[PDB]
């Protein structure tokens, strides 16, 4: 058991402007900000920076031996770079996330390209709630999608447990379940002005138990596959669709709760529930409104299984005709 | 702010890997803080001090050099490393080598009652090779610190309902069931792996602190009858080396009663917690662990005083109904 999380975590209006001090705390002094176009305007402070683009391709092409960390400000590519290129530089990465999408935002896991891969979390996380909450609205909604696939994904977690015998944490797993759950519980109960702040929470709480399980398992089962198959054939077909991780995975979480509720009568209308807050948040839950044709969906079903070697409820894969059933039977077409 | 741990290592042989932390951690120049029986796992360069000399002290910034604090052993070498750490503004790294209980990890410090928060310790770095040898009765204290997160996070449950306090389910549930887990353990196995799996728990249960901001999911009224026993082994002077955790096991074991009588869905949580506890040979009797049955009835008594925290025991045990209680349980 060898385990690595964040030192810091600040969750609250203007914490942006803590930066100073906790880089301070941390005895760091020469960070490289990597950010993007469109959230550039929140770097308001003087250390060098770079737009992840510019990352990306050149890649590999020691420009950056100086820097002693490197601070991700933005959206869920920023911060997936900057955490990249700090492992690559063998420094600490900071996270400043300026909108709640993905639970990148703590986690251990690098995605730049599939398949993901486990680095250092973050050694702080700097979660200022009041630029999240002026994020575009459609962001704030994928994120919900991000945060309900923790309950499929730990189902699928317990599942490869039983008939793998996988290694398994019920604590980590638990934590997982319940976060989405409250979250869930929330949205259905509330009338949402809270909804950034509970949701960044949320999303880093899932950071945490993706750091304390070493995996991402917790986090990440049959609805990522999924979510992942249609990246796949978004850029196989060439796609122009602007369509969203946590949007993907949201309505695979519908989808994948359902088959799990076929074998468990306990769970039974779990995939409604769900259903129901990701329309609660406007997320989207059917294919049309996700931008996909039908066909897109099935195939994508047929394929998740493939996308990583991760036993999940899926098993050895769906048929053409089971995944229309499926996506029938859920609403999603 | 929360703060939390940035490396936590379980394993045999990890007292070895402190240099490799340091390192991690850009820190070059630690104060050790151990005891007198712990000493002999100090092997390294580093300047070492023992907890009595601090603590006789205090005040009297000789430590100008060090960028770190290292506490080595039990609860309060720990205990006193992190706290002198706090005071010095620099980080601690936690080394426990046993599993007594969850201070390892925690943000609590607890030389002085009452008990406050500072930093997780930065770093845990726990060797199960050390943990596996030390005397078996701190590993069966352990056992009752894990336990009384049941009774906690029950307690904090209550404390939302009747008194709107602030409240998180995905903490506590996270508390809960590590506990769960290791009863269910305890309960179903040849204990060969114990010694992990409570270490693992006793972390867990610090993670949990931090992360909730609050020792609620790992202290409630079980954990005010210990302190309470606290007070009146140091106000009758009483000689009795009863640990930390045996005191809390206790009180787990009679708070988690308490809990059975107002809710059904709990029938046998008490006795399951008990079996745990005699599973693993921590006390579960008043005798067992040295007391009188009067100090019992009156920390008992005196437990909902002992901090404005809302619990089970509500406004208060008569001597009665704490007489009662205690029978009931087998305590007395
Ligand atoms: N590491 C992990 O575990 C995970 C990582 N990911 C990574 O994250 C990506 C998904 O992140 P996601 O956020 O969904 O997508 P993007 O990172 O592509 O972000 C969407 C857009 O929103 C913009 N934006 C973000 N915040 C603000 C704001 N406050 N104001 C205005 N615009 C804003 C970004 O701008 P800008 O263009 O300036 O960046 C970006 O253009 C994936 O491609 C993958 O790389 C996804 C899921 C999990
Ligand atoms: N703040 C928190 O989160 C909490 C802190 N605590 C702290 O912990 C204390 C209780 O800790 P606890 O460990 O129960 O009691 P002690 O610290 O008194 O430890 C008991 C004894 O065990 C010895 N010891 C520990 N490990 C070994 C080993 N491997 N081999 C031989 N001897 C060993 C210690 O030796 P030595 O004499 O050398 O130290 C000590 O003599 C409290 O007084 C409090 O200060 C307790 C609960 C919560
Ligand atoms: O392991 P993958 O599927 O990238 O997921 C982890 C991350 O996307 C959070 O859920
Ligand atoms: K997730
Ligand atoms: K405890
Ligand atoms: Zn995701
Ligand atoms: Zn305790």
């Amino acid at each position: 058991m060898i385990i690595v999380t964040p030192r810091y975590t600040i969750i609250e209006d203007g914490a942006i402007n803590k930066i100073e001090e906790i880089l301070k705390k941390l005895n760091l002094k020469n960070p490289l900000v990597i950010t993007g176009k469109n959230t550039k305007k929140y770097c308001r402070f003087f250390y060098d920076i770079v737009y992840y683009d510019e990352i990306l391709n050149n890649l590999e092409i020691k420009k950056y031996t100086a820097y002693d960390c490197v601070i991700g400000i933005g959206g869920g590519r920023s911060i997936d770079t900057g955490k990249y290129l700090a492992y690559k530089l063998g420094i600490p990465f900071i996270s400043v996330p300026t909108t709640a999408s993905n639970d990148g935002i703590a986690s251990p896991i690098v995605s730049i390209r599939q398949p993901s891969f486990m680095v250092d979390a973050p050694i702080a996380i700097i979660a200022d709630t009041e630029i999240i909450k002026k994020s575009p609205r459609r962001l704030l909604s994928a994120g919900m999608g991000d945060i309900v696939s923790n309950i499929t994904a730990v189902l699928d977690w317990k599942l490869a447990y039983k008939e793998k015998g996988e290694k398994y944490s019920e604590s980590s797993a638990i934590f997982s379940k319940t976060i989405a759950k409250e979250l869930i519980s929330y949205v259905l109960n509330s009338d949402l002005s809270e909804y950034h702040n509970k949701l960044v929470k949320a999303l880093v709480g899932s950071g945490i138990a993706i750091a304390i399980a070493n995996s991402s398992r917790p986090a990440s089962g049959s609805e990522h596959l999924f979510s992942h198959a249609l990246d796949k054939l978004k850029e196989e077909y060439n796609l122009n669709i602007n369509s969203l991780h946590g949007e993907q995975c949201g309505i695979g979480t519908i989808m994948m709760s359902y088959l799990h509720e076929k074998e468990n009568k306990k769970l039974s209308g779990l995939h409604e529930k769900i259903k129901m807050s990701l329309k609660k948040v406007d997320a989207p839950t059917t294919a049309k409104e996700l931008g996909f044709d039908e066909d897109i969906i099935i195939e994508a079903l047929t394929m998740a299984h493939k996308i990583r070697n991760r036993w999940t409820i899926l098993r050895d894969g769906l048929s053409r005709e089971e995944a229309r059933k499926l996506a029938e039977e859920t609403g999603v077409i």
